């Protein structure tokens, strides 16, 4: 039994008329119909899940709105009120950073997104479901304790981990983030806390700026329980898999969490505009396979995938379907881009990719 969350409203997120920042007449930034982060990309993933027949092998899980209490396990009271404030606006607006807009009443979607991750987590921890994928939107991993950041209103995976901790009585949770951008928000929230291990693989210095160095390791009792794996631009399947086997899986095995949550972004894909990595659907399949198999060994298979980024409306759906096919064990479709992307490279571990991954190995000893 594999849980699956999609709520119609995830496809209704209002990203405005700009590309990234707002449309801007002085700067001569022409309005456009599809902002980089337009919800269509993730809706296409859902429709592919359905049209492929994969949905026949899933157990649909209705999202429940994250309460104020759920949100406060990961965020400050000032953050929550500010988001209520912004959501009350006639056309809503920018949440603070200039690129993260909430539409009017947008808070309802932000609660359903966080809440989808919570509900899926609850039913897996219960033993109703062995595992699941929550295809939520807006994403979560850039939102720190006290802010919205980089399209993220609330930190979905941290709301879920906070629920696993406080309500389900779990002692140890791991959050593995393979969205191509640094999970700065998740790092921030659990910084001082050894009871949540946070692992981020990312393109070095992609987003946020000046963030996600390997020297960011947590603090206090949480020192040694934040792991960053910054990778050079151009890294593909070989680099990601090397990183899985040499860093991620050993970290997880050393840590012994009771639940693995995956911040699952597909913006490391070969065709993504918002990074320069070369991962293909098979790369993501192989990453999902190894993490699921790891979960089966160390925490009775309790693994929850939660949607993060990815900006290719053409390719993301097939990267996403590959991960769901690994959960259900049922293959629906080939990757119709495979032969096209195959010759492009990324499948060889380059010396500089190896050196980047080898820098993190010593950190394993402190877990
Ligand atoms: O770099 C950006 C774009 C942010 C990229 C957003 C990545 C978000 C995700 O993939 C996720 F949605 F959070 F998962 N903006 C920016 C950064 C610094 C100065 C001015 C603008
Ligand atoms: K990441
Ligand atoms: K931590
Ligand atoms: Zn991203």
């Amino acid at each position: 039994a594999i849980g699956y969350v999609w709520n119609t409203l995830y496809g209704w997120v209002d990203t405005g008329t700009g590309s990234l920042a707002a449309a801007n007449l002085t700067a001569r930034m022409q309005p456009i119909s599809h902002h980089l982060a337009h919800p269509d990309t993730k809706r296409r993933f859902h429709e592919l899940v359905c049209a492929s027949g994969q949905i026949e092998h899933l157990t649909p899980i209705a999202a429940v709105a994250a309460t104020d209490a759920d949100i406060l396990r990961a965020h400050s009271a000032a953050h929550l009120e500010n988001m209520k404030r912004v959501s009350n606006l006639p056309t809503g607006g920018d949440t603070g950073d200039g690129i993260t807009m909430m539409g009017n009443g947008g808070l309802e979607i932000a609660r359903l997104s966080a809440g989808g991750a919570v509900e899926l987590t609850r039913r897996v921890a219960t033993g109703e479901l062995s595992a699941g994928y929550a295809l939520v939107n807006p994403p979560g991993h850039h939102a720190p304790h006290n802010a919205a950041m980089g399209f993220c209103i609330f930190n979905n995976t941290s709301v879920a981990a906070g629920y696993a901790r406080a309500v389900l009585g779990m002692e140890r949770v791991a959050i593995l983030d393979w969205d191509v951008h640094h999970g700065n928000g998740t790092q921030d929230i659990w910084w001082n806390d050894p009871s949540v291990l946070t692992i981020s693989l990312h393109q070095h210095l992609c987003f946020p700026p000046d963030s996600g160095y390997s020297t960011e390791r947590g603090a206090g009792n949480g020192h040694g329980y934040n792991i960053n794996v910054p990778l050079p631009p151009g890294s593909g399947n070989a680099a990601y898999l090397h990183a899985m086997d040499q860093v991620v899986l050993p970290a997880l095995r050393a840590y012994r969490p009771q639940l693995i949550i995956v911040g699952s972004g597909f913006d490391a894909s070969m065709l993504d505009p918002l990074a320069r990595m070369m991962v293909t659907a098979d790369g993501f399949r192989q990453m999902a396979r190894r993490t699921i198999d790891c979960a089966a060994d160390i925490c009775d298979g309790r693994i929850v995938f939660v949607q993060e980024g990815g900006y290719s409306p053409h390719y993301l759906p097939f990267c996403g379907l590959a991960v769901i096919e690994e959960l259900t064990g049922v293959r629906s479709l080939p990757d119709p881009y495979h032969e096209f992307l195959a010759g492009m490279g990324g499948n060889t571990l380059l010396d500089a990719e190896r050196a980047a991954i080898e820098e993190i190995v010593p950190l394993l000893a402190d877990i």
